[PDB]
RNA sequence: AACGGGGCGCCGCGGCCUCUAGUGUACCGGUUGUCCGGCAGGGCACUGCCGGGCAGCCACGCCGUGGGGGAUAACCGCUGAA
């Protein structure tokens, strides 16, 4: 359909200072700053105007069709993120599961390795972004935080892709005549705030 | 079975001549028939034939011949509204 006028408001939480700075005729920078640190995003080529208005975000597109006005939501979504990222925080789980060889994960300095992942003499070995701390909980447990919920959420995805193998190396799935086969990998569990 | 780690070929490409192999009517030797009287030296038999062989050329010989980065394909995912 066709959208004459469109609105949308997100409301600044307390602590949370947001400033808005236009960096081209469409393009907006947007810098979230709380009490666990200060975000950073950009919204380059976009239609939805961004304001502040006494303690809220607004966001409006005019004369816009479906794909302006679906916008809107993204927008008022991907803020609502920033303002609980320097507030709350994210925490992404990850729970290592393994079937005959146990994985041996640990962070060292800025680098995460995995060793013995179904007894590879190959180490997993991925290189841990700026703003993302990764913690070990005991054996079996991984949990990955920072303010950035996409840059968190992204490495944690990365964590899982590390452990499935692919083309010729992909391990059946099922077992022999359809029990569980060689299932091993970290896999994400779920999210969570820090506080 | 596999990833990772170590070692080496085959095919192709580019060079090289130290080794080995081929050639080598440069060169040295042996020897057949005849002719120059004999010896020695030599002509011809299209290097007469046979053996060896420097240089040069050469392969059947030796040497070199890789990893990375970027954007992507098939797609796999993150966040994410309509
Ligand atoms: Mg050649
Ligand atoms: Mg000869
Ligand atoms: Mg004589
Ligand atoms: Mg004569
Ligand atoms: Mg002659």
């Amino acid at each position: 359909m066709h959208v004459v006028y469109a609105v949308e408001e997100v409301p600044i939480p307390d602590g949370v200072k947001v400033a808005i700075e236009k960096t081209g005729p469409f393009d907006y920078v947007v810098k979230v700053k709380g009490p666990l640190g200060e975000l950073v995003k950009e919204f380059k080529n976009t239609p939805v105007i961004m304001s502040l208005s006494d303690g809220k975000v607004v966001l409006e597109v005019l004369n816009a069709k479906k794909r302006e006005y679906a916008l809107l939501g993204t927008y008022k979504g991907i803020l609502k993120n920033m303002f609980l990222g320097v507030t709350k925080g994210w925490r992404y789980k990850l729970k290592v599961i393994y079937t005959h060889f146990p994985m041996l994960v640990k962070v060292q300095g800025n680098q995460l390795t995995i060793e013995n992942f179904l007894g590879r003499k190959s180490k997993i070995v991925l290189e841990i972004p700026k703003g993302v701390k990764v913690e070990v909980k005991g054996k079996e447990d991984i949990v990955v935080e920072g303010i950035d919920r996409e840059l968190v959420s992204q490495f944690a995805a990365a964590i899982q892709a590390a452990t499935e193998l692919r083309g010729e190396e992909k391990p059946s799935p099922h077992g022999r005549e359809g029990g569980l086969g060689v299932v091993d990998g970290i896999y994400v569990v779920g999210y969570e705030h820090v506080k």
